[PDB]
């Protein structure tokens, strides 16, 4: 089947300012976001090599390389178009109703959130997921790209937090970057990405 | 929404011998599957109570506990259905033409699964999925429950390798209870989840 | 340099019973620390095959074998002698007395050490230590072999919370092997690790 | 006991310059190895009301939080001291000795280290260590800062990997920054330090 590519950026580099700057969107998605469709594509590439030659002996190797950046891909796929120049305010219709019912309300939802973001040790990410089993929404709080969550649990929205997502704009500062991440939220994104988790279930 | 609930086991508890024990069913679904079902379902009710309290300064630990028993309690969901009494033998049809095409040959994907399922340092299943971006199969070597995975992939068959799930029978020879496990495997199950699972796309 | 040998056990596999069963020791002792001490072996000669022939792409894989199976020797290395047929009872002495400086009390450190070792989520350890920069005693809560510590931090006394330290004897119900542990610790041992560790410092 | 403080840079912000940038290391000490400080003290605080007040159901996130931030503390205090204006060149005396016998050559110690270093899958350190059982220099490559290690390994010099120890300067080319860590590396410091630890044994 068809190989991982980099998916192109949805809005123009320096869109996100002054909240995100198109010095790190430049670096972020060319460079960061395109070394890991290499390396998904490599761990693909040389688990079916090791199956040939029926040396499975690297195996670790090949599951930790294939996890880290197929995770770092699916991450970085979601997170660029759920943010828009256009974005900010509050998300409304079903999605909104949904996350009152799941967190309670809209800034109950964005506290939890927050904490999530600004709470991880080391890299990693707050995200809002469908769980497909429980069909339901919940926030995990992603280590690196690739733990500290459960199968088969669908994103909705993502906000990275590894240091190269904010620190060439906000340093040490990372409660910054959460704040204003808010205003570039793109909620019309999120609400169809709900639509088409809502029709997962674990089975 | 509804809370998570116990599923019973779909055979009798000692269906699976002589490759699973009873004693090992038994006490592997009725006390550890079940220490997760509520693990998850208190991480839920506690951050709600975090939430609507205002005070998240615990996130962390909700977070990760919300992570490893909803993981823990999809990853079993998934393994009961997987094994039945009448299991064995080689995937067939549609599943078995993807394993095939994505692995090489069902002894191929057998040797690779097998591996990763032996190669674990501490614990953790191998698992066969569905990248759900790729649109493809995979497998994982997943660490405890909810490490070492991409987000979105969908679960098809899954092998627990948490020294529960065999010591009281294989003690430390993990080996030999790996190949015991292919006597056992529901290919019908899996080719269920397959068929749901390739309707999922990341967006 | 000499490689790794596996230690022998101070006592007969049967002299901590009721408390630790003799079928456990032989298994956890002759099988379990054996492999750890032939994968760290092998980790080093690994690394230095993969420096003589460029195969230092290979250095993640490598790293994690050296650290998992070095940990795992090292952890058990301390754990057999920190067990003995006369032991029980409590820390006297110098030993006794930064207990209580350090956690109250002995029953305040034993309530600390218990929750650390039943609450693991996963494989790992409950140890006593001291830290070589603060001068002071901590209680580390180890993932896997090889988690969750500080740099320098001197084992004291360790608890193997792995399953395969007690599923044959206390299954699931690890506050049972917990409460069995008390009364097979050698407090002498500790003691002579505690003024071993108090001449070591960070610098 | 005394509370942990952080230590002061040996050298001015500038010194380490070109290969270090000012900006970084008022921002990286300043900053962030005092919150790690914190972090650490705040833990053993909150461990001890733990205690008093009978709250161990939080033990796992109270461990996770000293270890991250003793960890944290611990590695860069080693890190200051291992850089200097006055370093570069190349270990000499017995230093120079143990890594010729230990890993071939200074030059593929400095291929291993390199690898270790860059190939950080988050964030990281690769560092030189004394193995206390062992008798012997190892490397390790620290995950976040606490993670793949062995207990009682002594650090003897440091690289951090996080992003923010490189990124102003360097963006995401870590291998030019590792080119760089090696014009000031202190020896004189690691020798000490090779010292000091070759009186330490497990025991
Ligand atoms: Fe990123
Ligand atoms: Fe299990
Ligand atoms: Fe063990
Ligand atoms: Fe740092």
């Amino acid at each position: 089947s068809a190989p991982y590519t980099l998916p192109e950026l949805p809005y123009d580099y320096s869109a996100l300012e002054p909240w995100i700057s198109g010095e790190i969107m430049e670096l972020h998605h060319d460079k960061h976001h395109a070394a890991y469709v290499k390396g998904a594509n490599d761990a693909l590439e040389q688990l079916a090599e090791a199956r040939e030659k029926g040396d499975l002996s690297k195996v670790n190797l090949l599951q930790k390389n294939l996890a880290f950046n197929l995770a770092g891909h699916v991450n970085h796929t979601v997170f660029w178009p759920n943010l828009s120049p256009d974005g900010g305010d509050k998300p409304e219709g079903e999605l909104g109703a949904a996350i009152d019912d799941a967190f309670g309300s809209f800034d109950a939802f964005r506290a939890h959130f927050s904490a999530a973001a600004t709470g991880i040790q080391g890299s990693g990410w707050a995200i809002l997921a469908w769980d497909i089993l429980g069909q339901r929404l919940i926030i995990e709080q992603l280590y690196d790209h690739q733990g500290n969550l459960a199968a088969g649990s669908y994103p909705l929205l993502m906000l990275d937090m590894w240091e190269h997502a904010f620190y060439l704009q906000y340093k040490n500062v990372k409660a910054d970057y959460v704040k204003a991440f808010w205003n570039v939220v793109n909620w019309a994104d999120v609400a169809k990405r709900f639509e088409d988790a809502r029709k997962v279930a674990l089975g």
